[PDB]
RNA sequence: GCGCAUAAAGAUGAGACGCGUUUUAGAGCUAUGCUGUUUUGAAAAAAACAGCAUAGCAAGUUAAAAUAAGGCUAGUCCGUUAUCAACUUGAAAAAGUGGCACCGAGUCGGUGCUU
């Protein structure tokens, strides 16, 4: 049916959530490839991605000079 | 929702200067002791020849090399930073790729259809 997506951004992380019409976090079975036994795993649709801060170009410029 | 004043901030790109690092050249020395030693020889002993150890000293400032390895594009140019999930094509770019009604919830487990 209908659904909405919530986001939370920060310099190191992106908290992401997807809500539906009835304010409930959906649970869904997703297929799992590879060569393991679990071919599908029912998980939820919410989390947050972490990553290193994007670096500037000052050091490289100084080294160039 | 701009044209604007004040006070700040950031970012970019060049041009250059102080070192520094590590090498070499800073011709450092003295005495003593050790063995091998051409050694005077048949051996001994060094001139310790070769180094070694013990102490004691003495100066000490600087000069040169490069400074990402390197690259070729031989320029007086480039090379440290953004820009990388798995995956199939596609040279690359780029594209596609994994279901869902429902019940629970320990790194999730099922479930109707059903991959």
């Amino acid at each position: 049916k209908k659904y909405s997506i919530g986001l939370d951004i920060g310099t190191n992380s992106v908290g992401w959530a997807v809500i539906t019409d009835e304010y409930k976090v959906p649970s869904k079975k997703f297929k799992v490839l590879g060569n393991t036994d679990r071919h599908s795993i029912k998980k939820n649709l919410i989390g947050a991605l972490l990553f290193d801060s994007g670096e500037t170009a000052e050091a490289t410029r100084l080294k160039r000079t």
